[PDB]
């Protein structure tokens, strides 16, 4: 039973994951910032699963929280097998209005956090010589996207990231690979706005916004297949057709 | 149970493919050129194991022989739910001495190839409003490779070719994407001979060939996966780092 | 002063390259197929301008026209100094609706052709450890385009070709790029017809069709200048924002 | 005559464009952190050649000081045409050993800096409906590198900046572009140390270093050809054949 770290698994795409990782039977550690009532009832459900579950409550942009929730993972289970570098958020605002501070939020999460995690996890990693690192990113990271300049900055540098550290954890067989998903439905996606979202969907070539599952199932291949241990430093997309 | 054509299913990756979709149950029409008892062989390992087999001589560079293939797995079975086009050859040589017939050979099957087989299963599958093509191409066709020109010209083709085409299916909720392997062992790969297999061995960052069942695994989600429904126009790769 | 061949210079992109190079003082092989009077012209205008040029009618899709080719600058001028494959056409098609002559037309000319242009100029370049190489490619080549499954494979196909043919000839201190122009004013694009053509120009950011003098700048740049001694297997995209 | 400013014009490459774009007679403001004699003796040569320098002394990774570098251009000239995001830096270390001041520095500098700068810049140009921006980004943030995790996220994140960035600037005619280099001989370079100067000289298919004058030949086509008004959102690489 492979041990998963799952950042911001209480809602959205990071608790579709957990939910999936936890039905295959994995031991999950279900992190959250705010929402501790959503994360218990993720454990629950996992629970009822026949997978294991911790709740955990911690900011992934501060190296403390980082290094607590590595920790009791490592106390409850003997190792990390697995971390998924999920927990992400958008501060929209067009490039000639944004204020230094939403600039500096979305970048300290989404980049300088996936950061702080990787090299928690690494570090425990290169001791057993395996593991598998999975970040989310985004399309945006790839082809851009107005309103997004600090979004679009920190998803891009997740992939530069990502690959100098598959490169680097290759010598003790460790996988680093990135997701990319487009349109997906969840809470991050609801505050864009209805009008919005129906624009973008004409945007769609498969003319249907993804749903986290979807991105779940992708990332349970690329965290438990055997299949999935030959592959590293890439950017995977999900994103029914948008970044072709 | 969904119908699966495999080109080239008698050896290598197309053979691992054919096993492994047919342990899940699937409809395999096995494909192959010159190797029929390879392909009974291949047929009667995916019936021992619940799954159903034909066996189909072609050549995929052929017209008449690409409608002949479809044509008998549309009346074996009622429709055809997913194609894998897999057939392929090498002709190396440096470019400065490459003959024009060993440039044809390999642009006739590795690329006008996958168009006929990809148009076939095309006119068919927008009747049904659904279907999957995966075209395997080449890291190679991604960032060159010397003595391969021919190879490079045509894998890298497959891909503006399957973009074309996932644009073109979308409306009708037809799936291609494009998968990219590494170095793989397989006949193939047995041609480069030894002394140049090993030097290929310290260019992969995770010091190991791939083999035909990893490129399966990564085949298998992609043909199977309710998640793989939301994936179209992309590139896949499972090559242990080289194309990083 | 360098001698340059221009493949399809009688007209649209070619041309515009062709009269560029010759103001700049090149000797330049304006090749053409049917245009006769129209490279005559050329050739004059050149020569106005205080360059050099030669016409040669001969269809690059055929080796002994091609060979001829290289001939003729060789036996006129002592040796060729850089060659800009641009000769192209288009055969558009839903893919459902494709005929094999017309997937072969545009793959023989747009492919292959780049192949034999490429190979003899490679033999001569080798030999005096100097070169320059230019493949005129296409954005549909990396994010295909409805309608375009032929020209995409053919258009892709060039691009990882090019990379190969980069990598061998490094050694001898040849280059090898390829440019991506996206919507440009010319023959080729007056093909798909006004009400199409508007179409297309709601969907360039820069809300403007290239010129051909736009492609003929980076051309040149890529041609001649020192600088441009220092990259080598890459793509460069004029596209006004297409493929961002 | 253009007004350029170029960030990080006392030494290297930057140095090597200020002279350049100087020596075609435009107005250079060359920014400075701690050279001030050396920026002072660009500004000379400038001179000497004909066009026009003021030299600025700044932390472009401080607010304060790029709204203050932005001032200087427009109180001395009347407007800024061209911004070159040049300034940058390395703090190399293995991901395993990374402290936290080591990322923070290079991308406070590398990537913050240029949004800092990027979005002053735009805010000036949109007003005049045109201007351009060319960000100096590395090949590093597009294959990674052992020993640069910070260096390559921040990299890698000012091209999805700059795709943004192009996007929303678009409408007012401003394009943004960036260019990766690979190795090229400066101050940054000389740090690696020489025995691994020469290991990294094997990797590089032209056998060559760059030198920092090819980098500003193509930062000078970029910033005042008529022809690269036609592109933007889009990498340039010059690298010798590293990235193929
Ligand atoms: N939705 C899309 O269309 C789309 C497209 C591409 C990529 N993505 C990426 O997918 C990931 C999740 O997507 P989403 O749509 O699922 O968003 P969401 O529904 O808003 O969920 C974000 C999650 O992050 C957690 N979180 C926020 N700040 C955190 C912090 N400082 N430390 C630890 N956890 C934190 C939240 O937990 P609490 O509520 O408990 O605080 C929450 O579970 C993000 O990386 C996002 O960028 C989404
Ligand atoms: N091996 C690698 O490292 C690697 C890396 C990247 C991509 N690939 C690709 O993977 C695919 C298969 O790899 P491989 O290594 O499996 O090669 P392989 O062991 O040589 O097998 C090639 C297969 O193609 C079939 N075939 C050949 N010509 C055909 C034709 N004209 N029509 C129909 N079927 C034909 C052969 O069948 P018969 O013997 O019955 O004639 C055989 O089953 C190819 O597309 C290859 O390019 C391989
Ligand atoms: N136009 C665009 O928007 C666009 C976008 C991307 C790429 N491109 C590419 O740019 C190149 C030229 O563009 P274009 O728009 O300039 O087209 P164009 O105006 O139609 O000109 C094509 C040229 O090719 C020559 N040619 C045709 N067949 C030939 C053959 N078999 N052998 C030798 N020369 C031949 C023609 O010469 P003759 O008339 O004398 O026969 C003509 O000068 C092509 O590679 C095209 O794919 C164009
Ligand atoms: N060298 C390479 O091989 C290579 C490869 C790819 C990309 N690049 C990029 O090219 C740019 C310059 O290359 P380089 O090799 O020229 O480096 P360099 O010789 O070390 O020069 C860096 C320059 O940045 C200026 N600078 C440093 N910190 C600054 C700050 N906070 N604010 C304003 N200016 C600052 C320095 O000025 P002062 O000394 O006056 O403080 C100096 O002129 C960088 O973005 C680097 O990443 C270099």
């Amino acid at each position: 039973s492979p041990v998963v770290v799952v950042t911001g698994a209480s809602r959205g795409i990071g608790k579709a994951i957990a939910l999936s990782l936890g039905k295959a039977g994995c031991k999950v550690l279900v992190n959250y910032a705010r929402s501790a009532k959503a994360a218990e009832e993720v454990s629950k459900q996992i629970e009822a699963y026949g997978g294991q579950a911790i709740t955990f409550g911690g900011d992934v942009s501060k190296e403390a929280d980082v290094e607590a929730m590595m920790k009791t993972a490592i106390d409850a289970w003997g190792t990390i097998d697995v971390v998924v570098n999920n927990a992400g958020i958008t501060r929209d605002t067009l490039l000639i209005r944004m204020k230094k501070s939403q600039w500096d939020e979305v970048i300290d999460l989404n980049l300088t956090g996936v950061f702080l995690c990787t090299q928690a996890a690494t570090k425990i990693m290169m001791k057993k010589r395996k593991g598998r690192i999975i970040n989310i990113a985004s399309v945006v990271g790839l082809i851009g996207n107005i309103g997004q300049a600090n979004y679009a900055a920190a998803k891009a540098g997740v992939i530069g990231f990502s690959k100098t550290a598959a490169r680097e954890g290759a010598s003790r067989n460790i996988n680093v690979n990135v997701v990319c998903p487009g349109f997906i439905a969840s809470d991050m996606t609801a505050k864009l706005g209805e009008d919005m979202e129906k624009k973008i969907l004409g945007t769609i070539p498969l003319g249907r916004t993804g749903q986290p599952e979807n991105v779940a199932g992708l990332v349970e291949f690329l965290a438990l297949s055997p299949a999935a241990s030959y592959i590293t430093g890439q950017a995977f997309t999900i994103d029914g057709g948008i970044a072709i």
